[PDB]
C-alpha cells in the first residue's frame, strides 16, 4: 500500500510494451507531444547484439525531423547504394531529384536504440526494465496488465496499451490477433566475428546472392568486428533457434562463398528463423500493434526498421490528439487504415525479392528478367523508391479528406526539406505564394499548426503537413480549412 | 536390287527427321531454296490431335515472307491480345509503331502443318511416312541413317542430317548431345470436349491463371469442339503421361474453375509432362537439331512454335548455300550461334513465366511486383514484344560481321514490310535515297541476291536482309561490300 503514497496526481499513461527501436521511437513521439507515457521491457538492459545494420533513407527522414538524425550518423558510414533482392540498383539517377535517397546509413542497431533511448530519458519518459507484460484485460475506459519482475506479480492500468513487443509479440497473442502471411519462412545465422580487415577477400564484404542459393552478408560493426550473415535457402537447418558456434557459422560461410572467414575469435553467433506475417487488425478496442509485433519479414534491406518507426510516428501523435481531446472523430481508426496496407505492402516486397532467389535453379530466370527490366528509368525508379522507404503515400483525398475512394495523388507524402522545422511537434501549415487568407484560416488552429515559409522546406507551394509529416493538403487541394478540419479538429 | 534400277541421277539430300512444323517449314525452306531434301516420319499419317493453338505474329512474319500466312489465316481467329504469365499486356500501345505485333492468330496446329505439307508437295519434296529412324552413323562426307518400315530395316545416305522430330528427340540422342535446363517439369491435361458454346460460362473460355495455383484455358478449335488445357501446379498427377478420361479432365476443370463443363463428350485427353532444356549444342559434324528437338518449355504462349519455325528457316537457306557451294567459309557454324541463345531466351522467359506462377502463395509478390512495372510503355514494350517473338535480334556488327563482340543494334533485326518480296527466295537489297552505287556493288551478287525499292517495303533507307529476312546491312553500318561478301560469299 505504502508504494501508492506520495506520488501525486497522475494520468493513465500510454503503456508502450517494448523498448527496441519501435517502443521507444513512440514513447519519443508522445513524450514530444506532451502525453504521458510508460515504456516496459522485460529484459534487464538494452540488447548488445541488436542486429541491423542497414537503416534506410525512410528512418533517417523520422529522425531527421526531431534532430536525431545527426547523433545516428556520428556512429555510422553512409550506404548511397541500393538494391532489389541483390540486383544493385542505380539511385544516383533520382538523387537529383530527391535527395533523400541518398540519406541512408550502414550504423548498428544497438547505437538507433541508445539515440531514442536517451531522447526518451530528456522528454521525461519512465523505462521500466525487468518488466513482462503477463496478462491484458481492456475496461471500456482504460487498459490493466499484469506485469512480472523479480519482486514479484503487480498491474499497470494504462488509457491506451501498444504492443511494441516484437516479431513473437506477446500482446497480439494476448489480443488474440491472427498474423497471416505467405509461407515465406527463411532461416540464418547472425554473428559478430574478430578479423583482422586487411585479411579479408572482397568476397567476404558487402552483401552478396550466391547463385547457388544463398545470402551472404559481411559488414563492418566496430573495431576488427565484422558483423555476418548467412542464409542457404531450402537447407533445413539442424535446429530451427539458438546459439550456433564456430564451425556452424565458418560452415556456412564457406558453403556460401567458398572459404571460411579469417577469424580470430566468433564473438557471438545465433540462428534466427524470419517469419512473414501481417497482422489482421492494428487496433483492438484501446490496444494497439506497432513495429515487428504488427508486421515481419526476412530482413534483406532496411524496410524492417522502416515500416517500424513509420508505424510508431503515424500513431504517437494520434493517441496524443486524442488524449488531449482535439482528436477530429476517428482519427486513432486512420493507424490501422494507413499502416496496415503499408505492412502489407512491405511484407509483399519481401516476397517478390525472395521469389527471385529460391529456389535458385527455377527462379533464375524471374530474377534475369527483373534485372533486365531494371535497365529502364521507370523501374529503377520504382525499386529504388520502394526499398529507401521513401515511396508511402497515404490516400487523402480533395480536402484532406481521409481514406478517400479518390485519392488526390499530390497528397499523403513528405516535404523533406521540411524536417528541420518540426522538431518541436505540432502540424505545420508551408505558406507559399503561388495562386493573406492562408495564414487568416490557419490561425483558428495555431494551439496545433504552426506556420513557416514553404521556401525554407523547398516547397513551391502552400501545403499542410500533419505531425508525422505527411501532407494532407496543399494549394490546388480543394479547401485548407476542410482539411485542418479533418485532421485537426475543430477551430479554437 | 531392282529397287535402284530406274531411278536416275540422286544428289545426297538433306535427311529432315520429322515432318511436324519445324520439319516441313525446313523442307520448304530448302525446296525453295533449290536444295535436295527427304522428310521421314514415324507416323503413318498427320497428327489430328497436335496441341498448339497460339500461332503468334514470329510465326505468321515467317509464313508471310513465303505467301504461306493467307493459307493459315482461312482458318483462324485474330489473337490480338497478349500476356505474360497471364497478366494481360497491351499490345496496342506499340501498334503503331510495330503493326506486326498484332498479327497473332488462333488456328490449330495441324492446320498450320497442313499448309506447310501442302506447300512441301508443290516444291516436289518426298514425304515418307511410316519411317522411323533407329540409328545414325556419320562419315567425313555424308551421314547414313538406320530406318524402320512395315517392310522391315533399311538405309539411307544423306548430305545432312537435322533432328526434326519433337521434344524427345530420337536424333539428339543418337548424336549424344545432352538437354540441359531449369528442372521446371510442368504436367498438364490437353484435350477436345463437345459443347454448346452458347451454354459456357465466361470462366470456361480463354486462358486463366488461378490464384490457388494452375493454368485453365479453353479455346474454340472447330464447330462444337473446345480446346481444353489445365495443370494444377505441385499436384503430381496420377501418372506423367498416357490417355485420360473425361472424369479427370472434368476433375481437373473443376478443381481450377469451381465448375465441370458442360461437356457432351470428352473426344480426347491426354496427360502431357513438358520439359525445360535447350540442346548444349545445335550442331554435331553433319547432324544439326532444330525446333523442340533442340529446345522445351512448357507451351503457355507461342514462343514454341515461333522458336521451332525461327530456327527452321535460319536453317534451310544456309545448308542450301553450302551444299550450292557458294556459302562463306562458316556460314553453317551461324547457325549454332544465332539460334543456341535464342532457344536459351526462350527457354528462359518461360522459367521466368512459371516463377511468377507456382508456388502460388509464395510467389503472389513477385506476380502483383510484375503486374506493377507492366504499367510503364518501356515494360509493355519489352514483354509484348518478348511474347509475340518478335524481339530476336541477331549479333551483326558493322560491315555485316557476323558474331561481333560489338554488335550494331541497327542490324540483325528484321524488314516487315519486306515479306511480300521475299516469296521467291533469295537475298534482297531493298534500295533507298536516304545518304547509283549501291545496285552496282550488288550486281556482282545478282545471283544470289535481287533487288527492290526500300519503299514498296515501308523501310527509309537501304537495307541488305538475308534469305531468312533478317538484316545484314544497313546505310550507316559500314560497307554494303564487306556486307555481301560476309553472308553472300564471293562476287561472281
Ligand atoms: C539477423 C537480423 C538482421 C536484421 N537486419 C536488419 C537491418 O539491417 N535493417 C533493418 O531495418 N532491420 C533489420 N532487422 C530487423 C530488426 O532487427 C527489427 O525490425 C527490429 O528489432 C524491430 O524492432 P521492434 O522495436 O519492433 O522490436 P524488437 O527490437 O524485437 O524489441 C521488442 C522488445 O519487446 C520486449 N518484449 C517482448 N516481449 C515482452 C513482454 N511480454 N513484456 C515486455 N517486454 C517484452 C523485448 O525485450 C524487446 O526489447 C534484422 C533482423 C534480424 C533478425
Ligand atoms: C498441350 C500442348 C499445347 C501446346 N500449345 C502450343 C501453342 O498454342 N502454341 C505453340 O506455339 N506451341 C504449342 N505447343 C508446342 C507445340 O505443339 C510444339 O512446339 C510443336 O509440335 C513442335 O513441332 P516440331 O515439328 O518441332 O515437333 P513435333 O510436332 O513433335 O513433330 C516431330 C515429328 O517427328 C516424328 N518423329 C519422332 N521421332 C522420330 C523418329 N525416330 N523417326 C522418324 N520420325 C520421328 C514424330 O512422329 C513427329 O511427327 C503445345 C504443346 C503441348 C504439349
Amino acid at each position: 500500500g505504502l508504494e501508492v503514497l506520495f506520488q501525486g496526481p497522475m494520468t493513465d499513461p500510454v503503456i508502450v510494451v517494448g523498448a527496441g527501436p519501435t517502443g521507444l521511437m513512440l514513447a519519443c513521439e508522445l513524450g514530444l507531444a506532451g502525453a504521458p507515457v510508460v515504456v516496459l521491457d522485460r529484459r534487464d538492459a538494452p540488447d548488445p547484439h541488436a542486429p541491423g545494420q542497414a537503416v534506410n533513407a525512410g528512418v533517417v527522414a523520422l529522425l531527421e525531423q526531431r534532430g536525431l538524425a545527426d547523433a545516428l550518423r556520428a556512429s555510422g558510414l553512409p550506404l548511397p547504394g541500393a538494391h532489389f533482392s541483390l540486383l544493385w540498383l542505380r539511385p544516383e539517377e533520382i538523387t537529383a531529384d530527391r535527395p533523400e535517397v541518398g540519406t541512408g546509413l550502414l550504423v548498428a542497431q544497438p547505437r538507433l536504440t541508445e539515440v531514442l533511448e536517451q531522447r526518451a530519458r530528456e522528454l521525461g519518459v519512465d523505462v521500466r526494465r525487468g518488466h513482462e507484460v503477463t496478462e491484458l484485460r481492456q475496461s471500456p475506459g482504460h487498459v490493466t496488465l499484469k506485469l512480472r519482475t523479480s519482486a514479484g506479480d503487480s498491474t499497470l492500468r494504462g488509457s491506451y496499451v501498444v504492443a511494441a513487443d516484437g516479431a513473437g509479440s506477446t500482446v497480439r497473442r494476448l489480443a488474440g490477433i491472427d498474423f497471416p502471411g505467405s509461407g515465406w519462412t527463411v532461416s540464418g545465422i547472425v554473428g559478430d566475428v574478430t578479423v583482422d580487415f586487411s585479411e579479408l577477400a572482397v568476397h567476404h564484404l558487402g552483401a552478396h546472392y550466391l547463385p547457388a542459393g544463398g545470402v551472404y552478408s559481411g559488414a563492418p560493426a566496430g573495431p576488427g568486428v565484422l558483423r555476418v550473415i548467412t542464409t542457404v535457402f531450402g537447407a533445413t537447418p539442424p535446429a530451427p533457434s539458438g546459439p550456433v558456434a564456430a564451425e556452424e557459422l565458418q560452415g556456412e560461410v564457406e558453403h556460401l562463398t567458398g572459404q571460411p572467414l579469417p577469424a580470430r575469435e566468433v564473438l557471438w553467433a545465433r540462428r534466427f528463423t524470419s517469419h512473414s506475417g501481417n497482422a489482421e487488425r492494428y487496433r483492438s478496442g484501446r490496444v494497439f500493434l506497432a513495429g515487428d509485433a504488427a508486421h515481419s519479414f526476412y530482413p534483406l534491406g532496411g524496410l524492417r526498421l522502416s515500416t517500424c518507426l513509420q508505424d510508431a510516428v503515424n500513431l504517437g501523435w494520434k493517441l496524443a490528439a486524442d488524449l488531449a481531446g482535439w482528436a477530429p472523430p476517428g482519427l486513432l481508426d486512420t493507424y490501422h487504415a494507413e499502416r496496415h496496407p503499408e505492412g502489407e505492402r512491405a511484407r509483399l516486397a519481401l516476397d517478390a525479392q525472395l521469389a527471385l532467389m529460391h529456389p535458385a535453379a527455377r527462379t533464375a530466370g524471374a530474377r534475369s528478367l527483373v534485372a533486365d527490366l531494371a535497365r529502364f528509368e521507370d523501374v529503377n525508379r520504382y525499386l529504388v523508391e520502394l526499398v529507401t522507404g521513401v515511396d508511402p503515400r497515404y490516400r487523402v483525398g480533395t480536402d484532406g479528406a481521409s481514406g478517400s475512394v479518390v485519392p488526390d495523388p499530390a497528397l499523403g507524402g513528405r516535404v523533406p526539406g521540411a524536417a528541420p522545422l518540426l522538431h518541436g511537434g505540432g502540424g505545420l501549415l508551408l505558406l507559399g505564394a503561388a495562386d493573406g487568407a492562408h495564414a487568416r484560416t490557419a490561425a483558428a488552429w495555431a494551439d496545433r499548426v504552426g506556420v513557416a515559409p514553404a521556401l525554407a522546406a523547398d516547397a513551391t507551394r502552400s501545403v499542410l503537413l500533419r505531425p508525422d509529416g505527411h501532407v494532407a493538403w496543399a494549394e490546388g487541394s480543394g479547401s485548407l480549412e476542410t482539411a485542418l478540419k479533418n485532421w485537426f479538429g475543430t477551430p479554437r
